[PDB]
């Protein structure tokens, strides 16, 4: 019987099983939920490898009769979105969109941070910190950097529930939600009180006719896909980064009384965390030789990314925080190689401001529930609890 796949939807502990395979079968034969074979590879030098050779394509995961981690919830095209956007010439253009340098964005960032936190504190702890704080500042961050209204955030919102489900058939709401969401772009990118951010960046590249081989479609795919995205990444990593430093008060302490070392905090938290619930999907384009074996053309690749990230021989004392780590940056939790994440610096600056701006106004955070009270969200691209309950 073949090793099933994800192991845990749990986002706060790793799984012993991990340090197991990665020693002995850093790359092993599973099933998906789909039914379908892979390989899972689990350290980090097989990991980088296999990110690092362009013939284990992303495109293809979308190929038909391909072997499938889980359902498509967009177009198979738009599986490949990076590499329209570079085709259609709007690359530097859509990174530039996103950097988090844009003027006033962190000051956005932060003061929206502050907003929620004082909010928390005057409705008193209880205090919800993924639905009422890591979610909400995803958002309004998203809906700043596309340039659209803020009131516009909650229901494109709506959609990633079930946009990021990991699911073994295919999803009759996310095509609808799907539709749905790209006609909103599409009406955005038509608007002309949309002047700033990604969005409005966009527009006025569709105005130019230089850009007449540019479909509707693709600009606002481009719209609806970095939004989930990013919403989907930054509001689920930061949730469960804040999972990992309740757990650590010393590290809490130490980075509320230092808070030059909240960056090397981040960059530790991003390394440990587990919110990719599954192995990042390729299909091997050649026979390709994998540690001891041959991946054959056709067959399915998952990089477990806590497989890389955990590992002793690239990374001593791992499941340690460690703030002087002489190479810290080298985790793979942006990924690495063609598809590195181009949001990675706005991921950090996400995260930085949050943990700043939280244990700036609750120095005591703790959880208010015992950790297995949390509600561990199932057959999703992500591993979060549905609420995060604290007090301070
Ligand atoms: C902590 C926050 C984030 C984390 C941990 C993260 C993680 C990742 C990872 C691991 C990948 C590589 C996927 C692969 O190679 O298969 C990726 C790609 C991607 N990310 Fe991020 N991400 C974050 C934030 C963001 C943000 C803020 C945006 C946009 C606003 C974004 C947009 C994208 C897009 C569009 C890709 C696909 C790139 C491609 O296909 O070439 N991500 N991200």
């Amino acid at each position: 019987v073949l090793l099933e796949v994800p192991f845990s939807a749990r986002g706060d502990r790793i799984p012993d099983a991990v340090a197991e395979l990665r020693t002995r079968e850093p790359i092993r034969k599973v099933r998906t939920i789909t039914g379908a074979e892979a390989w899972l590879v689990s350290s980090y030098a097989l990991c980088t490898q296999v990110l690092e050779d362009r013939r284990f394509s992303m495109k293809e995961t979308a190929a038909a009769g391909a072997p499938r981690l889980n359902a498509l919830t967009v177009p198979p095209e738009v599986v490949n979105n990076m590499g329209n956007i570079a085709d259609a010439g709007l690359r530097k253009a859509v990174m530039k969109a996103i950097t988090p340098k844009a003027p006033g964005l962190e000051q956005f960032l932060r003061d929206t941070a502050n907003s929620l936190l004082d909010n928390l504190i005057t409705e008193g702890a209880p205090a919800d910190l993924r639905n009422d704080f890591a979610d909400p500042l995803a958002t309004a961050l998203h809906c700043k950097v596309l340039g659209i209204p803020q009131e516009d955030g909650p229901k494109l919102f709506r959609s990633l529930s079930i946009a990021f489900m990991s699911s073994a058939d295919p999803i009759p709401a996310a095509k609808i939600n799907w539709d749905r969401d790209i006609e909103y772009m599409a009406g955005i990118l038509e608007n002309p009180n949309i002047t700033t951010g990604l969005m409005g960046e966009l527009s006025r590249l569709r105005k130019d006719p230089a850009y007449s081989h540019v479909s509707d479609e693709l600009f606002a795919t481009i719209g609806v896909t970095f939004f989930g995205a990013g919403v989907i990444s930054t509001g689920s990593f930061l949730t469960t980064a804040l999972i990992s430093l309740i757990q650590r008060p010393q590290l809490r302490n130490l980075l509320h009384e230092k808070p030059e070392l909240i960056p090397a905090g981040v960059e530790e938290l991003l390394r440990i965390n587990l919110s990719f619930a599954d192995g990042l999907p390729r299909l091997a384009t050649a026979d390709i030789q994998v540690g001891d074996v041959l991946v054959r053309k056709g067959e399915l690749v998952l990089v477990l990314l806590e497989g890389a990230n955990f590992d002793p021989e690239h990374f001593p004392n791992p499941g340690s925080i460690e703030l002087d780590r002489p190479n810290p940056t080298s985790h793979l939790a942006f990924g690495r190689g063609q598809h590195f994440c181009p949001g990675s610096a706005l991921g950090r600056r996400h995260a930085q401001i949050g943990i700043e701006a939280l244990l700036k106004k609750m120095p005591g955070v703790d959880l208010a529930v015992p950790i297995d009270q949390l509600v561990w969200r199932t057959r999703f691209q992500r591993r979060i609890p549905e609420r995060l309950p604290v007090l301070w």
